[PDB]
């Protein structure tokens, strides 16, 4: 019954380490067959997300595949049993493609270091946004970035008032979510910052203490940083970066205390592949490290409470939660590109509208 | 008016590695002063424990003071507002001597690595012992230990019917504890031993799968050994050992696991400070890793739960506890070198009868 023709960005070559996009991204035009299956369904990119663990599925990625990625698609057109009908907005790992067929199940994502199964679609009610609260939040604050933060602090971290909160790469979306609500819930505030313009911006949020990683190259450097900015001790680590600066807050963790991890920039992107062990420090202490992977949390229930809970506190002013949307199809890896850019630049997340 | 002489062990040197006990410690006579305070004790020690976690204590002991140790004890005499009578037995921090005097109140080990507080000692009730079960397992499977291993199996693992659990360091008496309850919760048990001697000693007692982590010293062979004995992942790991075995457990941690760190082995007595990062693997498979340091769970209830629990278990032959009794004030720090020896002839807990 037909084929269409549509863009796709795919994976041109493997590069570890900060990656260079124009060389690892090429953008093909590619026939695209329409016939839908019973539950296949027609989908549009409407927008797409740029993260930085895309660095890590990119290498694993087979050369030539599309790059996956966190999408807001369109139904076009949809099959006689698909989950949605057309007209309907939708959220799932579409990937950097102007359209593609999908039944919307859960997929396994094979060729991974971890087997993974990405989640199933879900749907968009468009009554939930506006002005205020638009639609491209699905895909931060009212979507996987929202819901790791909003996750890991309800279903996970305690915070009590007087604790010592640090979040490593505060900056960004995800940790300037998870600190500021550390910050409503009395806690101190630790964060970390690659610039003065990043340093100042995660202090007007509410950061008591913000730290110079760059700065502090050394372990050591960072653990006087550290021993200064968190006077008291550590009782809660928002971990998105690991490498010198996870040494540093393990070796003064309170007793009681829970580490998040949620990602590791410093070994994946800067390859900090050895170094101290870390488990030693965390007998005494009867320390919690616990491993975060936000889509065990993609549940109905779970997205409600994220829109009550969470949006409210957003569109009333009370948490900030920014994003830097980009515009055309054709700027996708460069928008990428930015996110390990030493620009000043970004606030929140960043997405490409299409 | 009063003294008494009183023979102690006490600290000449500190060498680092596996300790040289014949050099390390010094018996010394020392003439005691038995003129009690209104709440003070005079007491004889009956048993003492040698553990390998003193080998951090004795670097931690000020050259020319007693070596402490965990110790049963009874009171010979007591003022009149003692926490204890004469005649009682009671489980304390007393030391490898021969007499003492105490207020048996919560003592702060200043000279620690961490601020740690000494437990106040213990009455022990001859009720609970028998035959079975004698007075010396307080020290064991009635005492710290036994505490240790009901403590992590009761109040943070959970093992499932079916769970595969990795306990390192398995051939002792924490070790060999945590495998026959997660044997009997329904676990493929998995333990690591250093001679055919203790291999055979853990294939009794029940483990399906024993490493020879001597054979692997490399982590090669050791993650290879591991795949082989635990085919189908790790849910539960127990670590006692840290260094590679605990490098190559991580690299196959299913969903959901849970890691038990009670001690370091390897970084405590053998050095091994530095490795792979660890806290990478631990995302996706949302593992919760804990510090364990049952000190938190010297309760009076606890301990009437041990009793109970575990203590029922150990006298219906249901759980083997077996214990090493040494005999002899001076052998001591000969006991306490047969636990660092190649050779693997001791099992059980090791104390010395004084
Ligand atoms: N586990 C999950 O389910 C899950 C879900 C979504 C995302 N994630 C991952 O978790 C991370 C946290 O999200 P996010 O929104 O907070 O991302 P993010 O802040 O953009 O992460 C990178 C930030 O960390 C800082 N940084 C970069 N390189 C660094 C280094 N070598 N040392 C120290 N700091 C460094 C940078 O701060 P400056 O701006 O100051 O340079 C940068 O803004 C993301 O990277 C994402 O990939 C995990
Ligand atoms: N966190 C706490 O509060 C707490 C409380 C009490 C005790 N602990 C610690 O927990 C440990 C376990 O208690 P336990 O009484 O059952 O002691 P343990 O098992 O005797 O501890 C060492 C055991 O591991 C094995 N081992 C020795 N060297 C090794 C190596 N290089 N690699 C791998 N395995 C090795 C030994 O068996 P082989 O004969 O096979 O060498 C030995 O039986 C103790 O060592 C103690 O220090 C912690």
């Amino acid at each position: 019954l037909g084929s269409m023709k549509t863009e796709r960005w795919v994976v041109r070559e493997h590069v570890e380490g900060v990656p260079d996009a124009a060389r690892i991204y090429e953008k093909v035009e590619t026939e695209l067959n329409t016939r839908l299956g019973e539950e296949q369904m027609l989908l549009k990119t409407l927008y797409v997300s740029v993260d930085p663990y895309l660095q890590g599925i990119c290498l694993d990625t087979p050369i030539g595949d599309h790059m996956g990625a966190d999408s807001i698609m369109q139904v076009l057109d949809a099959g006689p049993n698909a989950p949605f009908r057309p007209g309907d907005l939708v959220q799932g790992f579409g990937g950097w493609r102007t359209h593609l067929v999908s039944d919307g199940k859960p997929k396994l994502w094979q060729t991974g270091t971890f087997p993974m199964v990405f989640p199933a679609y879900r749907k968009l009610d468009l009554r939930h946004y506006d002005d205020a609260l638009p639609l491209s939040t699905a895909l931060g604050v009212m979507g996987g970035p929202g819901m790791t933060a909003w996750g890991t602090m309800t279903k996970f971290m305690q915070v009590r008032p007087g604790d010592t909160v640090v979040v490593s790469g505060a900056s960004g979306m995800i940790g300037t979510l998870v600190g500021q609500m550390a910050k409503r819930a009395g806690a101190r505030v630790v964060g970390t910052a690659g610039s003065a313009g990043k340093a100042r911006y995660l202090s007007q949020l509410g950061f008591d203490a913000v730290i110079d990683y760059k700065l502090a190259d050394d372990a050591d450097k960072m653990r006087e940083a550290l021993r200064e900015a968190a006077p008291d001790g550590v009782d809660k680590y928002f971990d998105s970066i690991g490498g010198s600066v996870t040494d540093a807050v393990f070796s003064m963790l309170n007793v009681g205390s829970q580490v998040a991890v949620c990602w590791q920039w410093a070994t994946q992107v800067q390859r900090d592949y050895h170094g101290p062990r870390l488990l030693p420090y965390i007998m005494f202490p009867r320390a919690t490290i616990r491993g975060i992977f936000s889509l065990e949390w993609f549940t109905e229930q779970n997205w409600s409470a994220l829109h009550e809970e969470l949006g409210g506190l957003v569109r009333r002013q009370e948490l900030v939660a920014h994003e830097t949307v980009q515009d055309g199809f054709e700027h996708i890896p460069a928008a990428y590109q930015t996110l390990f850019s030493a620009s000043e630049s970004n606030r929140g997340k960043v997405l490409v509208r299409v």
